[PDB]
């Protein structure tokens, strides 16, 4: 049976999501996309915008377009994989999205103007039965990570739901398998590296609750407060108070990476800790969490779709030596792939979690 | 008297207009700046934007803050130099600007928003007598270039002006001493190799009447249309419909530089060209068309004040040897910083022509 | 009976070349990549270049390394698809260059050194039969651009040659189809809006052949002279003393774009330019002259393996109305991909050429 | 007396130190730069390479060129307001720079090569009696940080000395804060964000001995393993084996940053540094520690003369609240700028301390 899926905000992420749910193979048999909505109803330029990725390239399936009836304007359907998408209409207000009618039970709320859970619970008034906002959310919705506390999804309790951010995405896994490992964590600051993104300003802009991201995001880097470690103390609840951090938005239009200085409960290695991390990866926290003992850089974990990618060498190399306590681990993460991928699997593990509890 | 003016629209260009006319040693003396306007009346915020920018560094004056009214909140008034500029409300609407009690007799157009002369009418029935559009205008309003028409300017029937563009500023400064020269242009085609701007996108974003221009900006070489070449065909009229060309946006955040391809009217070569060029940069056209013969790059033109500084090396060295008629101009801009010093001028020359008036 | 070929210079084009056979499922199959040479002989430093490429992502094919005999240190040897391509030591002299005892009998000269053809002849003393310089030649090399004048190749007297510039297999298929198709080219300027290089600086450095080349590459637009337009004229002989351009190296780290403007050799129409183009490119130019009518920039021709992708959007809109002389055209390329792509075809041409001639 | 002083590299490093020297003032008075060195002595170019500048903007001062003698082919002399500068030619081994023959004294050794103390001594045997080597250094080179340990040095015994990195002249003077006031440090790790240099590379080359420094440098975020954070440990022995770190070298042309994680040896509050380091920055550690409280971008610190600026705001914001042991100090430097005004005052006390001396 496939699940109704609608797609509200159709960008880097809103897009990357759908790309994630393409490359699956899960468009039309698995998940049915019913309905994604940007600010037009143009077909054409959804299509064109989903063909041509300035970062992850051209779209591997073909999108055509068409109409829902001929009493339409333009073509306001895509059509990816022989199955259809209809481009709704944007809405300042969720709760006007005609989810219901068009029978959308799942609504991914990637526009980044509906984190606010009472906001996101718009959808569920326009009919969907679910939403997972593909940022952190803030009004008590669960806050989700794959391969972290995605089983905490209670399908009966659970309608709007936070996918967190990116950046938890990337830095929850590992602070995860510290955790469950046993190494702990005394207390964590991390700083994300951070590729810029769609509200950071092409040249000096305004910006006027955040000065520094109003700043010309490819040529400056561009320190800013994160909520993303804040954020894990609310995934992982044990290390709630114990980090934070911050990120540096740095001139790289995606990928970016976690650089996790922490104090371990008890005597470690950075080798243990190394070790640990790529056990995990290959195990429990497979799919999730990868790791690289190779010389990479940035651009080669474009459309990687790990949420977090352990550079071994890089830790290995930038430790202490004999330190039992006090480390640094860096993971990388496709900023937009690795989360639009973990959205789709976010939504997916919420579907068959609500088919478990219904039937 | 003080030269009373008001620039709606605080951004690259209203500040950089604003930075123009402080270095040019204009405000207080020869130019007051009443009011400015943005977003926000916060003038902590317009401090810091002006004190620090991405390309054009520091503000070489000091900006201090106060509120104008002690009853208000925030500070809402900016101190350049002992000069006091109130930063008031931003309108949908230019009519609902008050230049009339503020007594701004002239408006800097500089929002990128009512360029529609009709739209920019509104400073007019808001109180003030001219206004300079710091773009093309659409609408019949009359555009002026600094050193190529400036002199068309009349008082009693332009009020409301276009400065042209950056790019046309550039270009029509060649254009008029190829013309002036004897020289002549039977046809041109231009193409500008521009540093990207506010209005493109830091990621691939949504762009519905410019998708190019949604791609990502600092990663990307942009095609676009440009009317720049065209309105030159209004500044220099007998080029009307001999011109035009194209743009490609780089990943540059300022400096541009135009790429004329032109058939001459008479035989000439590129070296008459050249030392006319040189000619008219150190007569007629000293201040607005410069020129340089050394190996110079985009970094080199950051706060070169003229509208086009004309590259004799590049020129020189790739055109095509002993032609009579079909020649390339090489001419750089900082497309921010020369414009904004002409919209300066063109204020300047505007006030100094309604008064002496009509003396 | 596979092409022994050997690559000097592995780097931008000696790996982009190496990739594009692979890709098009050659190596071991239709041709013999003996050996590849660079400034090491470590394949596990090979293996990770190929891998990992920050424009091209990773390479389809599986790369390892292996020793030539078990007791050699470092592994000098990469194995793609179960072939065995040694790493030879570097010579500053290609005369040195164990050819003859390697069984190679086409070279491919991508250092960037042996450009001059009795330089790239010592390659021939070395014991190869061929040389393709991958770049422009001196010393009177004969160019071929393929889908141009590549069937001009003559295997008794063409030993040493030129597949051009990246630049002028874009320019050429334009050109090619202008003087084909009976537009004629009476003068031609190009300007290459242009990808920084490995020649290029990171930042401002030593560059006394290119003062402008030395300027920080990724944040400067670069003029430079190029030979590319000019060059076309040996390879369309009607052409030469017709055509000259220039570049701007501007801040991306692949793909260009040709600029041409050039005046037919009768009344046309831009109309007719642009469906001539087509045509050409679906025809008899196909593989090599390409098009586009979406709007694209320049990352979506990242991995076009095309020689020129003519930019129909661009070209259309940006020319003079009803003009029938003075014309631009727009056409980008993977200045890297495209080239190296025709670096293999031209070999594979030479090889077939040369099995033909004596029999 | 002015200090005879030879730049051995006229490079990012050598230059900016010119900048300094002149700007100070300090030409023809204090010092009395006698001959810079690099590829060749073609001044004109040395003085093109010095008169514009990608980061830094024009030369404020204007650069003239003559001849030595009228034998001399071309100039070779740089003429900086009066003062006359010899271009000397590269040599591959500093032994033979003419320094004795030019009563060179100090020589700024600032190739990149001559890092090895062994190597730079080379400058003592061609006549110097002192080498700064604008690095860190091998071979047991005593390192001085100006504003920390630069006391320490010793005319009798320190012949050749360091400088150390950009970035320890970031990170020591914070640490030397720590230490010094008593907040201690137990353990450290710092990352830097770090401007891409000119060992860099414009697109993915070459670089056996760092696979990832091969990497296209403006297009990716590059880990690196750094000295700069256990150097400290030379400088402030105290801190010997407790203080490691790492390079994410992003595209930025100049400015990086120190992102310093430590635990104190004592209880404190993030407050109680920022308040310590302000109150240093203004007292026994002014002109070399800064502090901004302002909402700066690297842009902001593009010609700051200071080793180490503290980003109050960037600090404060993102630490644990309540903690007493685990912080991150976020700090900002010009790695060009300020070390090279450091390398400037580096001599200079250098230079006291030997007039003290030998007497
Ligand atoms: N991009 C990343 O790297 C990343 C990663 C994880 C989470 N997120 C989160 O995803 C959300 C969106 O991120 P993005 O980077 O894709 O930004 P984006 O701006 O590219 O995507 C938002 C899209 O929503 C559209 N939109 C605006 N208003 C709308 C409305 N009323 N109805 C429908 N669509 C509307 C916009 O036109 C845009 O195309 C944000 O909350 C962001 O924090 C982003
Ligand atoms: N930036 C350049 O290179 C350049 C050069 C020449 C001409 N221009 C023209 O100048 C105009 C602005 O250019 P810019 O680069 O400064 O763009 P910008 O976006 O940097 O500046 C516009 C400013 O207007 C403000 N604004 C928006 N709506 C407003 C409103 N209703 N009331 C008051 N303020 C409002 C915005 O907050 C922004 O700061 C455009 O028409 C552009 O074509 C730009
Ligand atoms: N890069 C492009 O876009 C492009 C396109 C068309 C043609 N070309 C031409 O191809 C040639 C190579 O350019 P590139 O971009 O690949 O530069 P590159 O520097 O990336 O590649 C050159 C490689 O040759 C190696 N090398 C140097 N000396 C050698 C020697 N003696 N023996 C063996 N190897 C040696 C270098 O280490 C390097 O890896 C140049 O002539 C260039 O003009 C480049
Ligand atoms: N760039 C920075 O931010 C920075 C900051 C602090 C310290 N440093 C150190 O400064 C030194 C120079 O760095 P840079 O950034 O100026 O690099 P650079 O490449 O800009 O400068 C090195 C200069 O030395 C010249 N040179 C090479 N060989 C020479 C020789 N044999 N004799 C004379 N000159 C020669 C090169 O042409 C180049 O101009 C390096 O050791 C670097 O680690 C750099």
């Amino acid at each position: 049976m496939p699940i109704k899926v609608g797609i509200n905000g159709f960008g880097r992420i809103g897009r990357m999501v759908f790309q994630a749910l393409c490359e699956d193979g899960l468009l039309g048999t698995e998940i049915d996309v019913v309905a994604v909505v940007d600010m037009n109803t143009d077909a054409e330029y959804f299509a064109y915008q989903m063909r041509y990725d300035t970062v992850h390239g051209k779209f591997k399936y073909e999108v055509t377009t068409t109409k829902s009836s001929p009493s339409v304007a333009k073509d306001d359907t895509l059509v990816v994989n022989g199955h259809r998408i209809l481009c709704v209409k944007a809405q300042r207000n969720p709760a006007d999205l005609p989810w219901g009618k068009l029978g959308v039970e799942y609504v991914i709320e990637s526009t980044g103007l509906f984190t606010a859970k009472a906001a996101a619970e718009g959808h569920l008034r326009g009919g969907a039965r679910k939403v997972v906002i593909s940022a952190p959310a803030s009004g008590g919705a669960k806050t989700l990570v794959m391969g972290v506390n995605h089983h905490e999804y209670n399908p009966s309790e659970h309608h709007v739901v936070s996918n967190a951010s990116c950046t938890t995405n990337c830095l929850a896994p590992i602070v995860h398998v510290l955790v469950k490992e046993g190494f702990g964590v005394q207390t964590g600051l991390m700083t994300t590296i951070h590729s810029y993104t769609a509200t950071q300003k092409t040249v000096d802009g305004v910006s006027v609750k955040d000065w520094r991201g109003g700043r010309a995001a490819a040529v400056n880097i561009i320190p800013s407060t994160t909520g993303a470690a804040k954020a894990v103390g609310m995934v992982i609840p044990s290390t709630q108070g114990k980090l934070t951090g911050m990120s540096f938005r740095v001139p790289t239009p995606d990928v970016s990476v976690v650089d996790l200085t922490f104090t371990a409960a008890r005597d470690t290695s950075i080798q243990e800790i190394d070790a640990a991390l790529k056990r995990a990866s290959k195990t429990y926290m497979k799919g999730i969490l990868g790791y690289t003992d190779e010389e990479l850089v940035s651009a080669d974990f474009i459309n990687d779709n790990r949420s977090s990618i352990y550079d071994s060498k890089a830790t290995l190399q930038n430790n202490l030596p004999k330190e039992r306590r006090f480390f640094k681990i860096v993971s990388w993460y496709d900023n937009e792939w690795g989360y639009s991928h973990r959205v789709v699997d976010l939504v997916r593990h919420m579907a068959s979690k609500d088919r478990s509890a219904r039937l």
